[PDB]
Parts: structure tokens; C-alpha cells; sequence
């Protein structure tokens, strides 16, 4: 929809960080004061290998009554497998979250994947938290 958000250039600064220069493993944005798309969370922890943790991670800093975009380079095995690291979208839209909310963030997310080229995949996930670890992995894992 034609919501009125933007878009701040640090989202891009940091995404690219993380594609090129491999320096951030995931990034968390959020819409602060509904209008302006913003960095939240960055993990710097390039030392970080494991899916489930990383996953973990990216979990501990999620709640059940907030919406949140998020990209992750995940260290994933091809059906070989050799670890190719691929960059996920992830639009984390639990149910507990107010519907001003949960509606400006879908009508927003385009705003932002429009402009992160690169993309493995984009996923939409709306479970409870308690069920947010597991259904990622099924979803990554059923290709």
C-alpha cells in the first residue's frame, strides 16, 4: 500500500557492509517514529559459523509484539555440501503486534527490498516467537 515511510541511507551502507565487505553477519531494521526505515540491531561478529546459532542470535532480538525486517547472511551447505553463504530477507510480523504496525511494515517492505540487491530469498514469518527458530530452519532447509 501507499504508506508514508522512507528509507535512511545508513540501511544501505550497512547491507552493503555486510554483502561486500563481509563485516556484519545480520542486520535488524526497524520503522522509528512510523516514518523513517532504521538500523536496529548489527551483529559485527563475522566469527560467528553456525546456522542454529546465528538463527538464535537473530531470535534473542525479536519479540512476540514487533515487527522487524531482517537480513542475515546464512552459512548454508549445497546439497554437496561446500558452506555458501546466502543472504536471506526475513519480515518478522508476529500476530501480537498492533495492527497500525503490522500494516505499515508490510506496506513499507518493498521500500526496502527494492533497494538490497542480492536477495537469495525474501521470507515472511508471522508464527508465535516460541516457534520462530524452528519454522526458519524447516524453511531454509525445505529449500
Amino acid at each position: 500500500m501507499v504508506s508514508g515511510v522512507n528509507v535512511s541511507d545508513e540501511c544501505i551502507y550497512e547491507f552493503n557492509r555486510l554483502k561486500v565487505k563481509h563485516l556484519n553477519k545480520y542486520i535488524i531494521y526497524k520503522i522509528e517514529n512510523l516514518e523513517k526505515i532504521v538500523v536496529d540491531v548489527l551483529e559485527h561478529d563475522m566469527e560467528l559459523t553456525s546456522l542454529d546459532n546465528i538463527i538464535m542470535r537473530i531470535k534473542n532480538n525479536l519479540k512476540n509484539t514487533e515487527c522487524r525486517y531482517i537480513i542475515a547472511d546464512m552459512p548454508i551447505p549445497t546439497p554437496e555440501g561446500v558452506l555458501r553463504d546466502r543472504i536471506y530477507f526475513i519480515f518478522w510480523s508476529p500476530g501480537l503486534s498492533k495492527p497500525k504496525e503490522k500494516m505499515l511494515y508490510a506496506a513499507s517492505k518493498e521500500s526496502l527490498v527494492r533497494k538490497i540487491n542480492g536477495i537469495f530469498k525474501s521470507l515472511e514469518i508471522t508464527c508465535d516467537i516460541n516457534e520462530f527458530e524452528e519454522e526458519l530452519k524447516a524453511i531454509i532447509l525445505n529449500t
